[PDB]
């Protein structure tokens, strides 16, 4: 496997989004993973509709819109629904709305998704190298996460219990300090232009590998 990966260099990662007052991190995590797959298939980078997931991937999928949801079952909705709309066509409003999916504005499909084994940072590495960005959960319930500005994030008080959905778009190191490159959905003013580098190979740190999945077009 490559020692370092960064899917932004391949034009597979869209601009960092801002979820605002809605608990839609799961939706941003899911669309971000599919956005990379859409680029890899079609050669076009298109932001996909997190709102579509918030409004439509609801109770049937165990999801609660702005009150939370699952990246896995969001993918299942995209499969079941035979599509997801573009963000441009179905824009994000940081609130629960009636489902307004329109297949005319379908920008991506999903045929399947793969869930990676709990805590296997080796398997996650392989997936990020060979498949694409991987939707993950993390423990972000420590002020150090919100306060993160730069460097490789290590928080001794982190648990492996996931409470925040983000997207692993690469991995690398600084002279042996290994990290996962994570795209957040708190806008570009969070961390390193909207990204956080999180400690890799330090015991499933902050649950980075607790809940990983990636879709396929
Ligand atoms: C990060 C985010 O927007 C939130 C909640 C923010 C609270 C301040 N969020 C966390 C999640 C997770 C953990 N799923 C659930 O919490 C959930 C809740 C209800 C039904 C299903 C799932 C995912 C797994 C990251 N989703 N949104």
């Amino acid at each position: 496997l490559p020692d370092s990966v960064d899917w932004r260099e391949k034009g597979c990662v869209t601009e960092v989004k801002y979820q605002g007052s809605c608990g839609a991190c799961w939706a941003f995590s899911a669309v971000g993973a599919l956005e990379a797959q859409l680029k890899l298939k079609t050669g076009k980078l298109v932001s996909l509709s997190a709102q579509n997931l918030v409004d439509c991937s609801t109770e049937k999928y165990g999801n609660k819109g702005c009150n939370g949801g699952f990246m896995t079952t969001a993918f299942q909705y995209i499969i079941d629904n035979k599509g997801i709309d573009s963000d441009a066509s179905y824009p994000y409003k940081a609130m629960d709305q009636k489902c307004q999916y329109d297949s005319k504005y379908r920008a991506a499909t999903c045929s399947k998704y793969t869930e990676l084994p709990y805590g296997r940072e080796d398997v996650l590495k392989e997936a990020v190298a060979n498949k694409g960005p991987v939707s993950v959960g993390v423990d972000a319930r420590h002020p150090s996460f919100f306060l993160y500005r730069s460097g490789v994030y290590y928080e001794p008080s982190c648990t492996q219990n996931v409470n925040h959905g983000v997207l692993v778009v690469g991995y690398g190191d600084l002279n042996g300090k290994e990290y996962w490159l994570v795209k957040n959905s708190w806008g570009h003013n969070f961390g390193e232009e909207g990204y956080i580098r999180m400690a890799r190979n330090k015991g499933n740190h902050c649950g980075i590998a607790s809940f990983p999945s990636y879709p396929e077009i």
